[PDB]
Parts: C-alpha cells; structure tokens; sequence
C-alpha cells in the first residue's frame, strides 16, 4: 500500500473515501492526533454514559468499548493516571524481561519461527507478570487475536461470541479475586479502584491485549528488517536504541488510527463536518518524503527519528517505554546469540491495521 499512500500523498493528501476522510499527510496527521478538542477520541459512547456506569446502572455491552483509548479528558486523564507509573522507565521489570528472553531463545534449533517461539511469548509473558496472573500464553494469544484481528473489520470487534464470553468472564474472575486482597499489581490496581465493573473489564482487557499484540510484529518486524538490509553488525557494536526506532518507522506494527471530528474543522483545502470520522494513517506519515528524506530507506542510525508509531499527544501510547525495552531486549539478545543465515519462509498476516507477520522462519547459526 505504500505504492498507494505515496499517489495519494501528493494528489490527495486528504481525501474521503465515501465514508471517512484519510490523512496520509504527517503534518496532518500529527496535527490531528494533538488536537484532542477538535479530534475526538470518543468514539464509543463512552464520555457519554460515564454518569450511567457510575451510578450502578448495569447493561449488558462487551467491556473493550470502555477503555480509555476510545475517551477524552478529564475522563481519559483519571483512567491513565490510575496505572501511568507502573509503565514509567524506573519501574519496568527489566530483569525478568531479560532473564525470559534468554530462556526463550536457549529452546531454539538452527531453524525456527520466530514469531511463534520468540516474538509471540515473550510480551505475553511479560504483561502476565506486570498483570500479575499465571500466564496461559496460548490463551491469552487466542483472546488477543480474537480482538486484535478484528480491528478494521467494520463493527466486529465489539461483536461477542463463546470466546469472546470466555474472556470477559476471565477478566471478571481475575478481577474479582484480587478485589480487598492485593494492589501490587496491575490487575489489583483496577480491581479496587472506583471504576465500574464494566470499565475495570475493559481496562484489564486492554491492557493484556494492547500489551503484547503489537510488541510481537516489532520484534518480528524488526528482525526481518535487520536481516534484510543487514543491520545485525550494527546492532551488536552499537545496541538496538535507534534500530528499533528505525523498524517502528519502516514497519508500523499500526497502520492507522481514527478520531471523530467534534466540530467542524478545515485541513488543507478540505472542510470536514463535525461527526465525521477521520483515519490517521501513521504508515503513509513515516514514509513523507517532507519529513523523512530517503523514506524508503532503512537506515538503522535514522536520527531524529519523529515516526508516528506509538501516536502522538495524550493517547501516546502507555506502553511505548515497555515496548521499546521489551524490543531493545529482544533484539540485542538475538545479535549476541545468533547470525542470521538466511529468511526461509514468511508470512503476513492478513489485516488493515495491524502490520507483522504470522510466520516468519530464519535460519541461524550458533554465533
Ligand atoms: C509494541 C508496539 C506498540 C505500538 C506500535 C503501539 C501503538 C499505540 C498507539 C498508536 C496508540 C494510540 C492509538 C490512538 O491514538 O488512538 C496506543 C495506545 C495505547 N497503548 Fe500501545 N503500542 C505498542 C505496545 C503497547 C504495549 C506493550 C502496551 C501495554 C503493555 C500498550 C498499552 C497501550 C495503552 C494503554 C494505550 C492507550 C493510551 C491512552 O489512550 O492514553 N501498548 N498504542
């Protein structure tokens, strides 16, 4: 599609499919996701029946519309807050996500997938441990497809099913338990807060799932990128800091993100009404030519390097800092370990808003 964001940059920057506007302009795009006040993140009602969740009403309605990804401040600030800390640098546990790393990696023969047995368990294993529950890593994986993989799917990820009932009990069970017994972890942070029950789901929801789904296509992005524009020396003699910052601009673990505009509003030579829905292509806004001279380039040393991955402004993601280190991790530990013979077989996975590959086989030798 990048053939497509590069025709639509320079003929279309902003441009209505018939549905919703599309921004393939960085400028725009950033512009838009800092503008909280004329872009709205409150697109599932949640602002609105704030009142009704806490006043004890109880409906049914699956949780994950009520995650402070799709709410706007004051609302969205107290919903951060209640767990901001715990993704600060100071407070990651970056001993246990080093000593999981290289346990993973000492299973591996001189062939293997590296998404099933290295990018796949390691942020689920590590979001387990912040989340403070026992790790199915099967399970949890299932759950975080079952919703990620709907993302882009029109009105499917708030659709629930048997698996979608088993989750949501799950993260009840969880919840409930922790309930007057432990605050030490995240899942007791939002057990005894003073949210609705519906919005404690949502939140532990959120941050099982947004906690590994897009940290397994980086990991997996990354070594795929390093492998073929031949970045592993420069890894190993200089670290991953500003190579992992390279593969989340080349390849976005997210496509896109989208706002709804809350009045109306003129970009570039375009007015948009207020209630129009607008699609931030952070894929199209790495690879703007203004803004990143050789885009197509991969260059692991990129530096500044401002891409969009994580978003940018309020909703900048939470977990960027554990991100970044899980990859750093990840991906200096694979140097040290492993020389990348060859890409033996890939695969993508087959998706509008989330970039990696299902399957991506490598062959290795010892050093
Ligand atoms: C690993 C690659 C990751 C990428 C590329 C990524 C990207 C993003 C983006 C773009 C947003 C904002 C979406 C929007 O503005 O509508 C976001 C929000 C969020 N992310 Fe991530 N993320 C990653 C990993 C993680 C992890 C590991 C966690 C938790 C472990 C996490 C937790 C969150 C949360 C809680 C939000 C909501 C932030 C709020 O609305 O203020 N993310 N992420």
């Amino acid at each position: 599609m990048y053939d497509w964001f590069k025709q639509m940059r320079k003929e279309s920057p902003v441009y209505y499919d018939g549905k919703v506007w599309n921004l393939f302009k960085y400028e725009d795009c950033k512009m838009v996701l800092n503008d909280h006040k004329r872009f709205s993140s409150n697109l599932t009602g949640y602002n609105d029946k704030l009142e009704m969740l806490r006043s004890g009403k109880v409906f049914f309605d699956i949780p994950t519309r009520y995650t402070m990804l799709t709410s706007d401040p004051p609302l969205h600030d107290e919903l951060r807050n209640l767990t901001a800390d715990a993704f600060n640098p100071s407070n990651l546990p970056v001993d246990f996500v080093r000593e999981v790393t290289v346990k993973l990696l000492s299973e591996l023969d001189e062939e293997f997938d590296v998404i099933e047995s290295f990018a796949i368990p390691l942020p689920i294993l590590v979001i387990s441990k912040m989340l403070g529950i026992n790790p199915d890593v099967k399970k949890v994986k299932d759950w975080s497809d079952l919703v990620a993989l709907r993302l882009g799917r029109a009105d499917e990820i708030f659709s629930i099913g048997r698996k979608y009932l088993e989750l949501i009990s799950f993260s009840k069970k969880e919840l409930d338990s922790r309930k007057g017994k432990e605050i030490v972890d995240l899942t007791g942070k939002i057990a005894n807060s003073n949210l609705s029950e519906l919005e404690k789901e949502g939140y532990f929801i959120l941050l099982m799932i947004a906690g590994n789904e897009t940290t397994t296509n980086l990991i997996g992005n990354a070594i795929e990128d390093f492998t073929l524009y031949n970045s592993w020396d420069y890894v190993r003699e200089k670290g991953a800091l500003k190579a992992v910052e390279e593969a989340l601009r080349f390849s976005p673990p997210v496509m896109r993100t989208i706002r709804v505009t809350k009045e109306k509003v003129k970009i570039r030579d375009q007015v948009i009404d207020e209630g129009e829905l607008v699609r931030v292509w952070i894929a199209s806004a790495n690879r703007d030519e203004e803004v990143f001279k050789d885009p197509d380039s991969f260059i692991p040393d990129r530096t500044p390097n401002p891409h969009l991955s994580f978003g940018s402004g309020i909703h900048l993601c939470l977990g960027a800092p554990l991100a970044r280190l899980e990859a750093r991790i990840a991906l200096e530990e694979f140097a040290k370990k492993f020389r990348v013979k060859e890409i033996v077989k890939k695969e993508k996975i087959d998706n509008e808003v989330l970039n990696g590959y299902r399957k991506l086989v490598v062959r290795v030798e010892r050093t």
